[PDB]
C-alpha cells in the first residue's frame, strides 16, 4: 500500500498546489494533504477554512484526504504508516533549500521526499504573492481554484 | 499497479544510483531501471556489462527489473503502461536543467517526473567523475558497488 | 514615445541603482523612478530628494512616490515596461516570478539589466549596516547621499 | 529613435524566441534579429527565412545574418542595446558574463527578459531532439517552422 | 605568522562547524573562532555557553582559540593583525550571498575570505534547523558534538 | 610550513587569475601554480609559454612558483608535501560544480580546497572569452596582464 504526505500551510491553496496534488494522487495509492499550523503566523484563513478549500478543489481525487497537523512533520507521516513526503518545486533556489530539509527528514526518521517540478503555467504562483496582488485589486482568479477566489473576495472586503 | 522508471546511461552504476533505486523501490510497486543507449556513441561498458552490474547490486530488491532502451524515454515508459520517471538530483543546477526535461516530457506524453535528493554521502559521485579519477589512479572503491569496482579497473588496464 | 519605470525602495539610492537609471535613460525616451512606500531609514521624501540630486544630468528621468500595485503605477502613467537591475542568479529566480505575475495581471513587461561589475556587492541594506558600524561606503554611494548618510548617523 | 538587437542561432526559431521578439518590438522603435552564423540543422538563409515568416505582423522588426563580434554587428547599425530571453538562474549567470564583457569592450548594454511561463521548457535543441525521435512539438514552434521541420526530417 | 578567523553565531556549534575549524587549523598557523554577538537580540545560548561548547570540542586543536566579538567582522580580524576569514559553504545560494559580503569586506578593509565546501555528511546541518528539529523532539545526536547535545535538550526543557 | 596549489590551464593567464594568485600568496607560506596539460585540447599557448607568462605576471610574489603538471591533481599536491588547493570562483554555478570536485579530492586523498570569490572588476573575465573576443578584434588589454597581451597579438597575426 503506497502513499505520501503533501505538507504546507496552503493559505489559500493555489492551482500550483492543486497540480501537485493531482500528480501525487495519480502515482500513490493514497495521498494525505497536511495543513500545517504555525501559532506564530496566523494567516488569512483558519485551518478549517483551508481544509475545506482543499477538499472542494480535490473533489475528483478519491484517494486524497486532507488533515491538519502540528509538530514534527516526520512524526505526522510515520504515525499514518507512511514514509514519503511529496512537494512541488519552482526554482533551483527552492531545490537547494528543500534538499537540506529532505536530507534532515531522511536522517532523523527514514522518511523520504519526492519532488515534482511546477507546471509551466503556475510557475510564478504562490499563496503569498496571490494574496498580495489580490489585496491591491489584482485579478488572480486564473491562478486559484474556483472554491477559493469566492472566499478570498469575502476576506478582503 | 504503481510503478516508475529510473533512467540513465549507468556507465557504470554508482552507489549514488543504487541509493535512488532502493528509495524508488520502497515507494512504488515496481521499478524498472532503463539503461538508455546511444547507438552512435559507445561508452566504457557494453549493455550486457551495464545490466549485469546493476542486477548484481540490486538482488535484494524483489520489485526491481533492469532493461535497456533507446530513443525517447517517454515511449519506453508508456509502452510499459507506466507514467512516472524517478531521478536523483544533486544540485540546484541539476534541478534547473531537469525541470526543462520533465516539463517537456509531461507536455509531449503526460509522463510525470519525481526527483529525489541525493544521499549526502554520495553527493559528489558521478559515473563520469569516478571514471576520470580511476583513469588516473585515484581510489574510488567506496563510491561504487562491488559489482563495478574491479570491472572498471579491468577496463582501464 | 518609449518609456520605462525603475521601481524600488531606494533607502538610500546606491551607485548601483544610479547605474541602472543611467542605462535605462539611455535606451528609453522616458524613465520614471518609482519610490515604493512600504523597514526604513530615510523618509520617502528624502529618498525622492536623494534620487533627484543624483540624477540631475538625466533629462528624460523623473522621480515619483508610489503606493499599491506597481503595475497600476506603471499603467496609470501610460507605460507597460519595468526596468530592474540584477546581481545574481538567485535575484533572477526571485524576480522572474514577480515579472511573470506582473505580465499576467496587467500585461506589464520587465527588462532586467546585469549589475555593473564594480557594484556587484552594493546593496542599500549592506551599505547601511557597514556605515552603522563605521565602515567607509564613500565609493559606493552618490556624493549627495554620502553626506546625508553621515549626518543621518551623527 | 530607440532600438535593440535580438541575437541567436535560432535553429530553428521557437515560440519562445518569437515571444521575445514581440516583447522587444513593443518597447523599442526598431528591432533587428541577428542570426549569428557559427552545430546546425537549418541553413542560415532558411533560419532567416523562418524568422521572417513568423514575424510578418511586426512592422518595426527585421532579420539579418551576422559574423564576428556581436557588439560590432550592433554598433555598425547604430545601436547599443541587446535584448535576450532568460529561462533560468543558470542562464542568467552565464549571460551576465557575456553582458558585462560586451559592455566593457564596446559600451553595448544588454536587457534580459524572463521567459513566458508557457515556454519555460522550450529550446531549439530540445525541440529538435524530441522531433527527431517522433515527438510532437507542434504547440512549441511557429506554424511556419513546424512544416519545414517535418519535411526536414522526412 | 599565518592565520584566519572563523566567524559565526555558533548558537550552538555543530559538527559542520567543527569540520570547518579543523580544516582551517590544518592550513593556517593559527585560527581564531569569532563568536559574533548581536547585543540587541539574544539567542538560545549565552556567550559563555557558546564558547564553552566550542572549546570542549576543539581541545585537540592546539592552534585554535575562541573569542566573542560584535560590530564589523573586519575590525575584529584586523585588530588581531590578521587579514583572512574562513567560512564553510553548503550551496550555490550560500555562495552568491557570501560573495557579496566577501567583496564588501575586501573593499572596506582589505580582508580576504576563503571558503570551504561543507563535508558531505553534514551538508544539511545548520544550527537553526537542528534547534527546530530538536524543539519538536527529533533526534539530532549525530549532528552535534557531545559538548552540545545535552545542553541543547536541557534548554529545550 | 603552510602552502597551497593553484591549478588551471591558464591559456593565457588573466587578471582574474592573477588576483587569486596574489591573494593566495598573501596567506600561505608558499603557493605553487600548476599549469595542467590536456593532450586532447591543445590550446593557444604551449605549456612553457603559459608558465613564462605566469612567472612574468607574478614577478613580485616571491613565495609563488610555477610548474607544469599532469595526472591526478591530488597526487601533484601530495608529492610536494602539501594538502590544499586554492581556486577562484565567479558564480554559484561554478561553486556547485567545484564543490563536487572538492569533495571528491578530499575523499580520495585528504586534500582540501579553499575557494576565493572573484574580484568584482574581473568577474566576467575568462581565458576562453578573452581569446574569443580578441580573435575578432576586441580590446581585452585591460583584462590581461601586460606580459600576455603582447604575446596574444603575435599568436593572432
Ligand atoms: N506554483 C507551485 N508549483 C508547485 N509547487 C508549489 C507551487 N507553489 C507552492 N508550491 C509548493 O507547495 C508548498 C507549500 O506551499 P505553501 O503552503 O503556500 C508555503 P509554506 O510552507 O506554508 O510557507 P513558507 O513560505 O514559509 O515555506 C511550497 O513549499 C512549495 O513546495
Ligand atoms: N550521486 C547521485 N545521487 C543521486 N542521483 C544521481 C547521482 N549521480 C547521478 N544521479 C542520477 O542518475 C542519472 C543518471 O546518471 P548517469 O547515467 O551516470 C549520466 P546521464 O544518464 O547522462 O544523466 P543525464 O543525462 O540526465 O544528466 C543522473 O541524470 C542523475 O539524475
Ligand atoms: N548593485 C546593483 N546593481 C544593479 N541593480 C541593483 C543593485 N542593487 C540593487 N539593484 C536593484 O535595484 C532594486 C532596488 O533595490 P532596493 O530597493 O534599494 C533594496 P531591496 O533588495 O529591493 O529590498 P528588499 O529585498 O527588502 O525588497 C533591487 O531590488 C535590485 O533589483
Ligand atoms: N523559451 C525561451 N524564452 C525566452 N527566451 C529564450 C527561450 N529559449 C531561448 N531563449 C533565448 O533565445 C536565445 C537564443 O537561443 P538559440 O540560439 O536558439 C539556442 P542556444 O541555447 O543559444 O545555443 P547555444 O547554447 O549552443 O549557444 C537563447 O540563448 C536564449 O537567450
Ligand atoms: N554544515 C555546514 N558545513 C560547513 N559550514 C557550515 C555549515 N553550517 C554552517 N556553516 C557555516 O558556519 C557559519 C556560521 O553559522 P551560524 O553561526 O550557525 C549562523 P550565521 O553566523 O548567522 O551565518 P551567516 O549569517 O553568515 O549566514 C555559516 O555562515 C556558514 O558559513
Ligand atoms: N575572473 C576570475 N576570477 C577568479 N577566478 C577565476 C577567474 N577566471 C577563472 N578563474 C579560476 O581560475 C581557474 C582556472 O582557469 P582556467 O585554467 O582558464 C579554466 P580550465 O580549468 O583550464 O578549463 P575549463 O574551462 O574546462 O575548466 C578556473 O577553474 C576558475 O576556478
Ligand atoms: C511546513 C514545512 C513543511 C515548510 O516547508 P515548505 O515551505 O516546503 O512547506 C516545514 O516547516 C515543516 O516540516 N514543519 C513541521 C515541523 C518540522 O518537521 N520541522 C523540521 C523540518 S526538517
Ligand atoms: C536526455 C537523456 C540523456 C536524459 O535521460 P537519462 O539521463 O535518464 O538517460 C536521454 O537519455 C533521455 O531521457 N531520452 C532519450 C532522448 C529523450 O528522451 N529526449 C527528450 C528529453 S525531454
Ligand atoms: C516594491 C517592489 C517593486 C519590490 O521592489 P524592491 O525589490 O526594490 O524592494 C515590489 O514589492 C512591489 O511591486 N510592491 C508594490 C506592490 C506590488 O506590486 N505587488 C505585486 C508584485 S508582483
Ligand atoms: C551568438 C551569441 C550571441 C550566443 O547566442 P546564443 O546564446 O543564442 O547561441 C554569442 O556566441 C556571440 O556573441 N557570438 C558572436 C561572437 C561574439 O560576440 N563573442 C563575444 C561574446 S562576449
Ligand atoms: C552578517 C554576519 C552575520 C555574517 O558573519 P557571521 O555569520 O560569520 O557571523 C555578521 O556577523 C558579520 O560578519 N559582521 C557583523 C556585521 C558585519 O560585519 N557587516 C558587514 C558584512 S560585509
Ligand atoms: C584541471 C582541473 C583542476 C579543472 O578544474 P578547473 O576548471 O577548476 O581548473 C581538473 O580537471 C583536474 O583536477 N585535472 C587533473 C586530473 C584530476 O585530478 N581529475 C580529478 C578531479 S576530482
Amino acid at each position: 500500500m503506497t502513499g505520501a504526505v503533501c505538507p504546507g500551510s496552503f493559505d489559500p491553496v493555489t492551482l500550483g498546489h492543486l497540480d501537485v496534488f493531482e500528480r501525487a494522487a495519480a502515482q500513490f495509492d493514497e495521498v494525505i494533504v497536511a495543513v500545517l499550523i504555525n501559532p506564530n503566523k496566523a494567516g488569512m484563513f483558519t485551518v478549517d477554512e483551508r481544509i475545506e478549500m482543499i477538499r472542494e478543489s480535490t473533489a475528483d481525487l478519491p484517494n486524497l484526504r486532507v488533515e491538519s497537523g502540528q509538530g514534527l512533520l516526520v512524526d505526522f507521516v510515520r504515525e499514518r504508516g507512511l514514509n514519503a513526503i511529496v512537494k512541488g518545486l519552482r526554482t533551483g533556489t527552492d531545490f537547494e533549500y528543500e534538499l537540506q530539509m529532505a536530507q534532515m527528514n531522511k536522517h532523523i526518521a527514514g522518511v523520504d521526499t519526492f519532488f515534482v517540478a511546477t507546471a509551466p503555467a503556475y510557475s510564478f504562483v504562490s499563496s503569498s504573492l496571490a494574496k498580495e496582488v489580490a489585496t491591491y485589486g489584482g485579478d488572480v482568479s486564473a491562478l486559484l481554484p474556483a472554491s477559493v477566489h469566492q472566499r478570498l473576495l469575502g476576506k478582503l472586503r
